[PDB]
């Protein structure tokens, strides 16, 4: 889970071709659990502050199941595709949140996706 | 150079094709600057140790020039290679500490490289 999702969350944010694959259709369906309303909102904060800053806070909410995960990642994921390509945002730094949040999930996750 | 750099260690780890990128060509001349007495090393430590550890830790070392910062990619990128494709490895963390020390030479490094 860990290599898929730092590809499909980058490939999602500059859309190049050369590094895409057929296993993000099926992460591209979580996308469905997320409200643009959140996303746009989110987007403006970075913007605001111009900053990794709002995501990073979304990114350190607490996952309980399953579901949670996935909106996570969903989050990540429309964030990642609305914010730009031109953005200057440490990666590493949200992967590293998000999977301390859901890495326990990814067994469980390969299962529900693929 | 961010973005690159995640994708080109990443496939240098698992070699899927369908995430391979001929840019990684430029890059994988690199490989040239690190000894591979080295890498055999540091990869018998990571095993001895189960860890991240020892790789971490060179990622740590100082950086002071473009040579410098060119090296540790190619260790990263050769590590990633030899320690094989189901280690469970973090790879957030240590990009997080080889983009603090030479995020302030990918200008340079692109240019030198492209």
């Amino acid at each position: 889970m860990r290599t898929l999702l730092i590809r499909y969350i980058l490939w999602r944010n500059d859309n190049d071709q050369t590094y895409y694959n057929d296993d993000f259709k099926k992460l591209m369906l979580l996308d469905e659990l997320v409200d643009d309303g959140d996303v746009s909102t989110l987007i403006k904060n970075m913007r605001m502050t111009l900053s990794d800053g709002p995501l990073l806070d979304r990114l350190n909410q607490p996952v309980n199941n399953i579901e949670d995960a996935k909106r996570m990642i969903a989050i990540s994921a429309k964030v990642a595709r609305d914010i730009g390509e031109r953005s200057e945002i440490r990666w590493e730094e949200s992967f590293t949140i998000l999977f301390r949040m859901i890495e326990t999930y990814f067994d469980d996750l390969m299962i529900d996706l693929y």
